[PDB]
C-alpha cells in the first residue's frame, strides 16, 4: 500500500531520470546537422504548446515519458546553441543552474506548504495559453531584444509558479501510482520551459 510519501519519491525519482535521459538527447544532439534543425522560434514554442498539452488527467506510462524525454533533449540542441553563440558558453550553465535551484526551493515550498493553490488551475493555463500565442506570433512577427526579454521574464514567472503549484497539488490531491509518468513528465517540461525563458533572458542580457 503506497502512501502519499512514496508517491512523491517515485514522481521525484522519474523527473531526474527525465533531466538525465534529456541530457543525452542534448549530448546527441550536437551532432545533427545545421540543415535538420528546426527553426529557433518555432522549437521555443513547441515546448510552451507541449507543455500545455501533455497536461490531461490522462495515464501515459514510462515508455512515451523517457522517449519524450530523449526527443526533446535532442531538439533542443539549437536553442542551447545559440544563446551561447551569442553570449558565450558559460550562459547555458548559467540558465542551468538557475533553474536548478529555482525548481529546488519552489518546489520544496510548494510540497511542504500548508495551503491548497488548486485555485490556481485556470490562471496558470491561461497563461500559458498566452506565452504560446506570443511565441506563435513571434515566428511571423519576430519580436526584438527588449520585448523578447520581457517574455522570458514573464515566462519565467509563469513556470516558477506552475512547479510550486505542480509540487502542491501532487501533495494535496489524490494521486494513484498510474499517474506516475504525467506527474513527472510536468515536473519536466516545467524545468525545460523555465530552463529556456532564462538561457533566453540571459543570453540576450549578455550578448
Ligand atoms: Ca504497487
Ligand atoms: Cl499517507
Ligand atoms: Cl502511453
Ligand atoms: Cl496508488
Amino acid at each position: 500500500h503506497e502512501s502519499k510519501q512514496s508517491i512523491m519519491q517515485r514522481i521525484l525519482t522519474v523527473f531526474v531520470f527525465t533531466l538525465l535521459i534529456a541530457t543525452v538527447g542534448l549530448f546527441i544532439g550536437q551532432f545533427v546537422p545545421v540543415a535538420l534543425m528546426l527553426p529557433l522560434s518555432i522549437l521555443e514554442v513547441a515546448m510552451i504548446i507541449l507543455a500545455f498539452w501533455m497536461r490531461r488527467r490522462k495515464a501515459v506510462g514510462y515508455a512515451f515519458v523517457y522517449t519524450f524525454a530523449f526527443v526533446s533533449g535532442i531538439t533542443l540542441f539549437p536553442i542551447v546553441s545559440h544563446y551561447a553563440s551569442i553570449a558565450g558558453a558559460y550562459v547555458v550553465l548559467e540558465a542551468f543552474g538557475s533553474t536548478f535551484v529555482i525548481f529546488a526551493v519552489l518546489g520544496t515550498i510548494g510540497a511542504k506548504m500548508k495551503k491548497d493553490l488548486s485555485f490556481l488551475w485556470s490562471f496558470l493555463l491561461v497563461a500559458v495559453l498566452a506565452l504560446a500565442v506570443v511565441g506563435i506570433f513571434n515566428i511571423f512577427s519576430p519580436l526584438n531584444s527588449a520585448a523578447m526579454m520581457a517574455y522570458s521574464v514573464i515566462g519565467t514567472i509563469v513556470f516558477s509558479l506552475y512547479i510550486l503549484y505542480d509540487l502542491n497539488q501532487i501533495k494535496h490531491r489524490h494521486i494513484t501510482e498510474d499517474l506516475i509518468p504525467v506527474m513527472a513528465l510536468s515536473l519536466y517540461l516545467d524545468f525545460i520551459n523555465l530552463f529556456i525563458n532564462l538561457l533566453r533572458f540571459f543570453g540576450i542580457l549578455s550578448s
